[PDB]
């Protein structure tokens, strides 16, 4: 019983835009570009949720069915048409959400009339402006350019962005996995840095000549150069011998032993964690965990995770970029029952198989080829059958079965 | 109601989460801008907490948001607002409980270890050099000349295959670094956090011997998907009661008092296991029973849909001979 | 899917900004047809598209066999776009008792 | 014992620096000696790969962290629960050899059903 | 398509090779004497630099090659050479990133 919603949104609008600052962004930007282990920790994040591909479905697709140019499509060929290399378009925008509070971009024309593509936007360079109910009502841009930078701001209504990460419902601008963990990271990186050092320091067994009596006459530096100048180990090599009075000790310091191994298994594993990824994407590995319920488990948390991500990306997708292309550009009604579908990354494809040997009775042959990944048989008849299409040809004659 | 609730598997992981963090998920119901529902429409449960009459009923909703300035209060009627509460003292209790608050002391018991431990790396987990200047009982050295010490021995400036040239007294000392199990002390924490959340253990990746196999894996999993049905049954009947059956009334030609029921998938299905049963038993169940087990459409005519064998045996049985 | 992704991304590019530029100026075709190229999965296992075939076969057309399979398609249209084997057909000329 | 295993790792479960300063059998150093070395030794503003340089009338030692069984005391706590409240052990994620095989196991899960 | 790309499969590993170590692969579009097409012939990825308008698309490509002496210079007008980028630190982004450079010090740490 509310047309405008009667309760409040939490706006810190005494923070202009969000409290994301373009600096916060361009830090983004920096862990991103970086390299190195954090990033390929968040890029193999970005292909387990959006790399394996996309399918686009309409419910009652057929009913679609209209002359375009000039010739028959449903709405499902159309938009495959019109999105041709959707796949490409997932994994980048995926990514670009996972990474920053949103994805971002805008609709583009050919030169006059028909659609061209829906183009992406550089996420850092972009803010949002939000009304008093948390809508934003307005983009705010910031670039680099032939000094400083150049300032920009868009009425947002041409603009679209997808949100994977919010706070709640309501929550029209998102949050940043990589500003939420960056005191993470920065702990990951500092240990990181820690051990390198110590490795150069403590790894390696190191020579230190003692020269002179204990209680005897002092050595001065000018007396050491010329002991240095014997012992120098970068003209030293492998089976050089020593010959020397009683005065001389070559004495070591050892490679004194510490458990960096330990201190990086910490380190990739409190990594992993805190970015929701299973301690083996980190290439490291835990006893009994590799096996059984243990194993089932966390592999069953991850397809969830991404199953969640998944399905708040292609609903979004939908509703602000697919809907409103097909309004603007196309022949079709917008309100028709569209869905994007992004494909399950872990599936085996041995296991559907064996499911189909047990209980394909129980199946047509159109959702065994769902479940299969193939296209529907090319009769309806079939198509709507249980018993095998190829079963149904053994029955054209066929005979002491 | 599908059309009505069209993302309705979001909306139960919003609600759901909300739900388990906070004492209650909460919301209002909305309108297009004439006549139809546009949608059940969450609100930020950290800023609104309910006024309970004397029966311990909802009576009026208090909300304090962030605002320009400080903040801004608001109250609500209680009436258009509708909320659900998973985590309760008891029936009676319309207000529910945090499993967060509850559980705020074992939560900065964590923390402060996690804390403690990252401390105790950065000092005790490398081994620090100490160069010790002079002879016993013999001349004092002073910090100035410390300095220029310091200055040949510099790990800044020193690389792995640096080698020394002394007299006798000056020491290269070292510091070791001195072992502490501290996966032990992670593998503590990780136990006390994670059970205290009601999680097995094996989400904090953290594992345990013997537990991983046999009766006493099967049991954990058990209490975990009891606990999971408990939560999913405590909320689908809840959201049901209050939120759709309204939506029933106000918005829609059908019956509210139809037997309407939600439920919620359960995450730790074996669907290997499930077509198992089905080539054991399929002979004592309903091609619907079937695929309803089996999380399929039910059969496009009734007749098979209703029948105990196969539809693809009854197809069979159009003609077929000498099986 | 670090490998698809990389020769998803040439290919389609490679397409767009070399191959359709060729049918324009060197060739008698339409340059708006839908060409793609496809790019080997490197860790293919033959062995596991086989168990594949065997259990799952008799939903496949013989066209569909012979792509998953990585062979050329069936000589006539017509047993390749069933779904019973090209040797199950063939043995349907004549063979009895079986 | 709960508390007094998380009291004990605090206390005892990291080891500790302890600087030793002046001459034994020499002049003493009193407290304001001891300040001006413990900003050189601080524990909150050292990092990983500080190195120290001393005369050889100061000592860094250390307290080791004393090596005792929580996960013993741990799992005897709740053995002790688990049992006193009627569950199994295996509820208390913890476990035992061989009771989790055969007629060991059989008996425990017959009993709790 | 077949008949004009003869050896793709080794024109696909070469470029697709340029293309993982430097920000692209690029190359030219060359025939014959008169009419047909030759070949897709890439250019030497290290030797050739490009020149983005202020939309970031490509407008001009710039050539340094070694000679007799030092170095000579060479500028193309972008219109018959063509390039491929994988690595890139977004969509807009036509130049592409190395991921050799990207990653220098990973490598630099390796060597120590
Ligand atoms: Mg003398
Ligand atoms: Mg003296
Ligand atoms: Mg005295």
């Amino acid at each position: 019983a509310s047309s405008t919603p009667q309760t409040n949104v939490d706006s810190m609008g005494g923070g202009n835009g969000q409290d994301l600052t373009f600096e916060d962004l361009r830090d983004i930007k920096d862990v991103r570009d970086s390299g190195g282990q954090v990033a390929q920790l968040m890029d193999y994040k970005a292909l387990l949720n959006f790399g394996e591909g996309c399918e686009i479905h309409v419910e009652g697709d057929d009913e679609t069915k209209q002359l375009v140019d000039g010739e028959p499509m449903t709405l499902s060929e159309w938009l495959e048409d019109a999105f041709p290399h959707l796949d490409l378009l997932v994994l980048d925008l995926g990514g670009d959400a996972l990474w920053y509070p949103y994805a971002v971009g805008e609709i583009q024309e050919t030169i006059t009339g028909e659609f061209k593509e829906a183009l992406p936007a550089e996420p850092w360079t972009l803010m949002p402006e939000s009304d008093a109910q948390g809508k934003v009502q307005a983009w705010h841009q910031r670039t680099k350019t032939h000094g400083g930078y150049q300032t920009q701001t868009l009425p947002a209504d041409d603009l679209w962005h997808i949100v994977i990460n919010k706070a709640s419902a309501r929550d029209e601008v998102g949050i940043s996995e990589v500003l939420r963990n960056k005191d993470e990271i920065q702990a990951f990186k500092q240990n990181e840095a820690a051990i390198n050092q110590a490795i150069e320091l403590h790894g390696f067994p190191q020579r230190h000549v003692k020269v002179g009596k204990e209680d005897g006459a002092p050595v001065r530096d000018n007396d050491l150069r010329r002991v240095r100048t014997i012992f120098d180990p970068r003209t030293t090599d492998a089976n050089t011998a020593y010959f020397t009075g009683q005065d001389v000790d070559v004495e070591t310091l050892e490679a004194h032993n510490f458990d960096y191994s330990a201190i990086h298994e910490m380190d990739m594993r409190n990594l992993t964690t805190a970015l929701g990824l299973p301690l083996e994407a980190g290439n490291v590995g835990a006893d009994g965990l590799g096996s059984g319920k243990p194993a089932e488990l966390r592999f069953a948390l991850l397809k969830l995770a991404i199953k969640a991500n998944q399905r708040s990306f292609s609903v979004q997708f939908v509703e602000r970029v697919m809907r409103p292309v097909v309004r603007d550009y196309s022949p079709f009604d917008h309100e028709a029952d569209i869905r994007l579908e992004i494909n399950d990354p872990l599936e085996d494809i041995g296991e559907v198989a064996d499911l189909i040997q047990q209980v394909g009775d129980y199946m047509t042959n159109e959702q065994v080829a769902e479940k299969l990944d193939l296209p529907a048989p090319e009769d309806d008849e079939v198509a709507d059958s249980y018993r095998s299409p190829a079963d149904m040809e053994k029955d054209e004659a066929g005979v002491q079965d």
